[PDB]
């Protein structure tokens, strides 16, 4: 039950920043100690985007480390030198650039054609999955790291919800959060009802599971990041489209499952989300609708959805190449 | 406008010179030296506030009061992290529980009944007996508002800090009661603010307390709800939430005899509960941290200073209720 704190991984990082990180976590820990991390944080995360590709796998580990650890003592420090690399990251991202806002016609069409391009649905990994052609191990191989997708995105959407200032939009997300946490019976969380399924085909679901495979991390870190950024744009771009646009994958998921023998039981968690509304029927749409005037949030939220389907990209890809190796 | 519970027009609004040091530090392009140093001046003048200096007290606690609870979202991490500065400060003054070993989860129960045993206020007897002006009402119901308006943003740092699901899913269904379920509309300051209208007050969802004794409150609530010994927090939880009904109960009953209809005061109904406190699922969240004594001696520290926090508050409230 410590096997996801801070300090058990740095120790399985033999790079002198991991020491460092170690230094400004500890209970006396002083500002230089704290600020020592995060310059060398800073530089670790540069010399990894510039194409040090040591520093790079070294700095997304850390950041795995300082963003998703569970020993809440630390979390406070660990999220400050989280901002520190973030600021690094945001440099190097491709950014919308508006100079003006879009019309809100034209930034419906921009996000429209988009989505297009990019869905989770087109790809390789879950066109196969719904076609039915997965055999059970390559089921196993999906199941395992749609856990690490699941499992605690219930805490990106609080972070949300603690940006939210409005009391009526705070509401919204208590709605999406009450869902996530299986409304009145715990055990219908839908990480537990995840859970269930992993069981069912022999798969154990570890609440305090760590990921080694890089671009899941580097998926997890940017959510996130997102979810987390004083600019909400960034996290409304994710929460769309990761929860106002997704209904039809679950759907075509859960009858593939009900094909490869799992009962409806055993498969509830993608039947409990299926959906009806399209997304600017959701009440949640008026969080993005109210903000499409200003530029600033267009530019967040555009940049935020294209850095997501890159990385989304990325591991949708590794996954597949695992299930076909 | 309703920006005006921004951190920086409270700071340019406070004249002195420590106010002006903590806004700079609150620039998204603050250096370290500039955070480091608001930190650092931040803790001394708490220290001399707590230490009976009239003058530093008042200002530390006003500065505390915009960095823990000022709504500019853009400063917040940076405004949370020097409010920790100064609690530090104060936890090292507060009066601690110092068990050794854990308590027994039935003696602990016990122990922190005693502890709320330790109400008989003369406020709470006369507005509870029927005795009240309307205009005595609007004093209960101004300071009424601030406690509750937002209460649910401390509820969710509590939620932030449950790294266990089925506790995390404890509090989500806490805050999907206390934002009106399917319905905004019946969030719990909603229907504050219409049992406000009723009795002749605006509801400000930008109020900003001018009243020590109020802010003290607040940035203690916060503070708990905030901390990483989640002791802290459950202790208030505890307290503000799961063992209310007796008073909302009673403060409902004397709405009604004050001439408010049944859905006027809905506000206090909703927090009437059918069973008493160990019988609702939210104490799991302390019965499973009891075998802790770290977590044990934080919620025990937590309740007494609480207590006294509002002891003081609940004192200057009859105060001015008094006065009309
Ligand atoms: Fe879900
Ligand atoms: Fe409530
Ligand atoms: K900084
Ligand atoms: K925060
Ligand atoms: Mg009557």
């Amino acid at each position: 039950n410590t096997r996801n704190f801070s300090l058990p991984q740095l120790q399985n990082l033999p790079i002198e920043e991991a020491r460092i990180v170690a230094d400004a976590l500890a209970v006396h820990a002083t500002s230089r100690q704290i600020d020592s991390a995060a310059s060398k944080l800073a530089a670790l995360a540069e010399a990894g985007l510039k194409g040090d590709r040591q520093a790079y796998a070294a700095y997304q580990q850390l950041l795995y480390v300082l963003s998703l650890s569970d020993d809440v003592a630390t979390a406070q420090t660990r999220r400050w030198l989280a901002r520190a690399i973030y600021r690094v990251e945001e440099r190097f991202m491709p950014a919308a650039d508006l100079s003006r806002a879009l019309s809100e016609e034209d930034f419906q069409k921009r996000l429209e054609q988009e989505i297009a391009a990019q869905s989770r649905e087109r790809h390789p990994m879950s066109q196969y999955v719904f076609s039915g052609s997965a055999s059970r191990a390559q089921l196993q191989v999906f199941l395992r790291h749609q856990w690490f997708r699941t499992f605690r995105l219930y805490r990106d959407a609080a972070d949300l919800l603690v940006n939210l200032t409005d009391v009526d939009e705070a509401a919204a997300l208590a709605r999406y959060l009450y869902g996530e946490l299986g409304e009145e019976d715990e055990k219908g969380s839908h990480p537990r009802l995840l859970a269930k399924l992993l069981e069912a085909i022999g798969l154990e679901a570890d609440f305090q599971a760590v990921s080694t495979m890089p671009e899941e991390i580097a998926y997890l870190n940017n959510r996130a990041r997102a979810f987390r950024h004083a600019e909400v744009g960034w996290g409304l771009a994710v929460f769309y489209i990761t929860e106002l646009v997704v209904p039809g994958n679950h759907e075509k998921l859960y009858r593939a499952l009900l094909q490869a023998g799992l009962s409806e039981d055993q498969a509830e968690y993608y039947k409990v989300h299926i959906s009806l509304v399209p997304p600017r029927a959701k009440r949640e749409w008026q969080l993005i609708a109210r903000r499409i005037p200003d530029v600033q949030f267009q530019n967040a939220f555009l940049t935020s959805l294209s850095q997501h389907f890159r990385v989304e990209r990325a591991y949708y890809d590794a996954i597949w190449e695992e299930m076909q190796s």
